[PDB]
């Protein structure tokens, strides 16, 4: 349907050819499926892998190294046809570095992105439409609609495809249009039609975008478009505009990216200067310039060496790995930063309805007035049976099957359940159970009100599909529903305006029957109804009534509890006025109290053990409800929050309770409390606003749009699978699993992350920093180069690649989950992890100059023993009478140098297996923890091997074979180092743990 918004509601009506109430006919849909096709859009999949690669190299630090590797081509061309084999050699050292850390990378993100794409189509949505196979709004796959049907959306819900209101039920619907025209406030919609057939969709106040939510009320509509023809779907690969920032942790670790690269490219220009002097010598070359270029590569080389090329890689990676270890879990992360941030969560704050309960509703429980007699009251409570949404069970009144239209009061308690309800029961065929259309605490009432079946009427003739809305209806046909008087969690309660039917049906005149929180419905009621009777409301009977309110509330069975009266002479309609939500409640005054139902929501399984870990965790767990403060302590005992004895005094606030504290107070109680009751939307945000003014990362799970302002508020919410779209679209994560514990698995999994990039800091720094240290112990105490340009590039190659990688993936610490929240004041390299990194880097400068200085001091039966004085070499060719009968050649030997480049190496690897844990022992957390680590220094180790022993390397890399004996050398100066860090460990492990 073009320009729906221009034609009237008839127009667009016959123009389909449906019944306003009816909707499409079965052939209507087969029809009207071929000539338009299913309501979707084409799929994202993914052939070429080509753009996930370009941004492996778009960091600061590759480009460092795409650089470095690019000018030693522009030296590769300028070089002396003697050593080129080692001149073309260079960049590809530098290239597959970058090209191993790229694959891994990619390969990680397809992963990742794969989990997702599965979970995310896990689950059809559905969507609510009348269909003429029905007279009750049926449940059906969203992508089953087609233009023309009837559709029917309310507050929650999202717009499943482009539609023209046709009527809107409640005295206002808002919508969150953000998604498409870009205005933040929600805004209000009508059912007249606009003229210009080219206005723009923020002039369409009659239509309802696909892919939009509805922020207050309700309303029937027609679609006019589906699938691609959506203003939603028009625009989507030809958008593509949502620019993905970079997670705080990322820059975090970006900008200690030029931090160190400052810090590096100084100690460079560090080298190349204090070796003006060696510019020209016999060794490299002779020219005023030709040793020149040679030092500038010995920086340009310590630079790729020392510059941590695999940080950028290795975050990117472990994020992809968190998405993914979640979506196995079907948690949905909508934004990177979540895993990361749930890490230093402090406090849980959690709505309750359908978030810690499972919000299966079903009134086990009901009471109307029995006889009234002075201080005398009594009641007549009822059982129902059954659990599910099931028009299935009975009512007992003394353990008797009774029937219900046998007590009046229950005849006009479930006229006003029935009419008061803006919700329906619908039968799956397909999953033969009973679901619910719209909110649980209304369809519980559905389900009620066929049980009670008060008109007795003939049900037992009916398929499972008629028998769940039978009985409702009969009540329908018997009051007219004028208008409906919204339910607003101000009053806690709402009404609906009815007239009797024909000329007969009760016609005693007009009504209102009221439903909602007992304590203001109780409070507004100035006549209690005896059956049919009315006498006025006194204390004794309030007292009464409550009290029992209170018992089934605070009860083992904690029931949710509802007050239900009507008003029995309503204002005339005219006197009414329905723009103002706040002037309901007058309306709904004068009230006769007819009834209550209490209603069992049995919380989660997961709820209770996930909270006593949070509490291990360091992590409080705040409840946020609207439900009545009883039955929300009496819960909270139940899942754990709250001791089964304790005295909840200071811990446990109404909101009207909390809004009489001044704000001081208020804040103060945020960190006392674990329970706010019968709090309004805006008492969450205030909540979770508090928490955080104490500086913690706050955290928000809900269901409700009453928790969205909480869940965009707090650091990271977290939104029910099974909870409302404006929820979840209010969240930074879904749990489509609706389980609990995955929340806390999402701390661990993002205390894990951050670990593992500390050990992934700590190996690159405390080893490249022993090969910095390394050159400058070597050029301070005299002695001959230690390494050459390859000779570097190779141990960085070889030292930080996928040995550093694969650290990402060390598994998480022994008591990782039994430490506080990371405070999000602590700096990333901490004072005593400084110390530590000197402390192990100094080491490994001072074990491979100590390594290279061995095959020429004590040099035992290496060929050239020169020992005491080695720190004059320089002198040979202007004092041999130094030297006895030494070759000046066996200081140019490139012996000395490949025991120093495999001890480098060596000692490395070795390091890296200290970078399991930060403070754990190697023993506590042995090295065959994390496998992945092990085949990639076996990789390495190997890889180094074949530079040692295949005749045309090590000619390239201008090195010799070591004797089997000269690596029980290597090793003697390397395996020390596990020894020192882990003294270093204990000493932290004793004085310094946090
Ligand atoms: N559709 C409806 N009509 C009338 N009253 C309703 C209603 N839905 C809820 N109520 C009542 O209004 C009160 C407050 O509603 P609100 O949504 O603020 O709390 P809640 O108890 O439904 C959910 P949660 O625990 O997730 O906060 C409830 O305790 C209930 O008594
Ligand atoms: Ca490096
Ligand atoms: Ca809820
Ligand atoms: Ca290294
Ligand atoms: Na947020």
């Amino acid at each position: 349907m073009e320009a729906a918004h221009s034609k009237s509601t008839e127009e667009c009506l016959a123009y389909f050819g449906v019944s306003e109430t009816t909707g499409l006919t079965p052939d209507q849909v087969k029809r009207h499926l071929e000539k338009y096709g299913h309501n979707e859009l084409p799929a994202e999949e993914g052939k070429s892998l080509w753009e996930l690669v370009i941004e492996q190299f778009e960091d600061l630090l590759v480009r460092i190294l795409l650089l470095a590797a690019c000018i030693s081509f522009v030296l590769a061309w300028f070089e002396e046809g003697e050593e080129t084999i080692t001149a073309f050699v260079e960049p590809f050292v530098i290239l597959l570095i970058l090209i191993a850390n790229a694959i891994v990378g990619v390969w990680q993100e397809r992963n990742a992105e794969n989990a997702i794409e599965a979970l995310k189509e896990y689950e059809p949505e559905m969507g609510k439409v009348y269909r003429a196979d029905r007279k009750s709004v049926q449940r059906i796959k969203a992508r089953d609609i087609v233009p023309g049907d009837i559709v029917e959306v309310a507050v929650g819900d999202k717009v499943p495809a482009d539609i023209r209101i046709l009527s809107i039920k409640s005295t206002t619907l808002r919508v969150d249009q953000s998604i498409l025209t870009g205005e933040s406030v929600s805004v209000i919609k009508h059912t007249e039609p606009v003229p210009d057939p080219r206005a723009v969709n923020q002039d369409k106040k009659n239509m309802l975008f696909s892919g939009t939510n509805i922020a207050a009320g309700k309303a029937l509509g027609i679609v006019a478009t589906t699938g691609v023809s959506t203003e939603i779907g028009k625009i989507r690969d030809q958008m593509a505009a949502t620019e993905q920032d970079k997670t705080p942790l990322q820059q975090k670790l970006d900008e200690f990216g030029e931090q160190l690269s400052k810090v590096i490219s100084l100690i460079c220009v560090a080298v190349w200067l204090i070796n003006i002097g060696h510019f020209n010598d016999p060794v490299h070359g002779g020219s005023w310039i030709r040793g020149a270029i040679y030092y500038f590569k010995i920086a340009v080389a310590l630079a790729v060496a020392a510059i941590p090329e695999g940080l950028p890689a290795v975050i990117t990676t472990c994020l992809a790995l968190g998405t993914r270890r979640m979506a196995k879990k079907n948690a949905i992360v909508r934004s990177l930063p979540s895993v990361e941030t749930l890490g230093c969560t402090s406090v849980i704050c959690s709505d309750k309805t359908g978030t810690l309960t499972t919000n299966q509703m079903s009134v086990c429980k009901m009471f109307i007035i029995d006889k009234v007699d002075g201080d005398f009251c009594s009641l007549n409570e009822f059982s129902i049976t059954g659990s599910t949404y099931a028009p299935e069970g009975e009512v007992l009144k003394n353990d008797k099957p009774i029937r219900s239209g046998q007590f009046d009061g229950l005849v006009e308690l479930a006229t006003i359940c029935a009419l008061c309800n803006d919700s329906s029961l619908d039968f799956n065929e397909t999953k033969g159970v009973y679901e619910k259309v719209g909110e649980a605490t209304e369809t519980a009432l559905t389900t009620l009100v066929e049980k009670m079946n008060v008109f007795n009427t003939e049900v037992r003739n009916l398929s499972k599909v008629e028998r769940a809305n039978a009985c409702n209806s009969v009540i329908r046909q018997l009051m007219k529903k004028e208008f409906t008087l919204e339910f607003s969690r101000d009053r806690k309660s709402m009404s609906v305006y009815c007239s009797p039917a024909k000329s007969s049906r009760a016609a005693v005149g007009n009504k209102m029957f009221v439903k909602g929180a007992p304590e203001g419905v109780i409070d507004r009621c100035n006549y209690v109804r005896v059956g049919t009777t009315r006498v006025p409301m006194t204390g004794p009977v309030k007292e009464k009534i409550l009290s029992v309110i209170k018992e089934w509330g605070t009860g083992r069975d904690t029931l949710r509890c509802l007050a239900l009266a009507t008003r029995d002479t309503p204002p005339k309609r005219e006197e009414m006025v329905l723009d103002d939500s706040s002037r309901f409640m007058e309306y709904e005054t004068d009230l006769t109290f007819v009834g209550v139902v209490g209603m069992l929501d049995p919380p989660r399984k997961e709820v209770m053990g996930s909270i006593q870990l949070c509490r291990d965790a360091g992590i409080r767990v705040i409840m946020i409800t609207g439900d009545n403060k009883g039955t929300a302590i009496a819960i909270c005992r139940r899942i754990g929050i709250f001791g089964e004895n304790e005295e909840v005094a200071d811990r446990a606030y109404t909101g009207r309770e909390f809004d009489d504290l001044p704000l001081a107070e208020q804040r103060e109680a945020c960190r006392r409390a674990c329970c706010f009751a019968r709090v309004e939307p805006s008492h969450k945000s205030k909540i979770v606003e508090y928490l955080q003014s104490y500086d913690e990362i706050t955290a928000m799970t809900g269901d409700g749009v009453n928790d969205a302002p909480a869940l965009k508020k707090a650091e990271i919410g977290i939104a029910m699978g099974s909870g409302t779209a404006v929820a979840k679209t209010a969240s930074e994560m879904v749990l489509a699993d609706d389980n609990f514990s995955t929340i806390v698995a999402a701390v661990e999994e993002g205390r894990a992350i951050y670990n593992n990039m500390k050990q992934f800091i700590r190996y690159l720094i405390s080893s490249n920093v022993g090969e910095v240290v390394c050159i400058f112990l070597t050029a301070a105490l005299g002695l001959p180069e230690a390494l050459i340009p390859v000779q570097l590039l190779w141990v960085n190659l070889v030292t930080d690649g996928l040995p550093a990688t694969a650290l990402g993936f060390n598994p998480p610490d022994l008591d990782i989950m039994d430490r506080p929240p990371r405070s999000p004041k602590e700096p990333l390299i901490s004072g005593w992890l400084f110390f530590r990194y000197m402390a192990i880097g100094g080491y490994v400068g001072a074990a491979t100059v100590g390594a290279a200085a061995w095959w020429f001091m004590y040099a035992e039966d290496g060929p050239g023993v020169t020992y005491h004085q080695l720190t004059h070499f320089m002198q040979c060719t202007e004092d041999h009478p130094h030297f006895e009968g030494l070759d000046c050649e066996i200081f140019e030997a490139p012996e000395p140098m490949t025991m120093a480049l495999s001890v480098l190496v060596t000692i490395e690897m070795c390091n890296a297996l200290n970078s399991l844990s930060e403070n754990q022992s190697l023993m506590r957390m042995p090295p065959w923890v994390n496998i992945w680590l092990l085949g990639s220094i076996c990789l390495s180790m190997s890889l180094h091997f074949l530079i040692l022993y295949v005749d045309p390397l090590p000619m390239i890399f201008k090195l010799k074979a070591l004797d089997l004996t000269q690596w029980l050398m290597v090793l003697k100066i390397s395996l020390p180092v596990i020894g020192l860090d882990e003294i270093l460990k204990f000493i932290a492990r004793n004085y310094l743990e946090g």
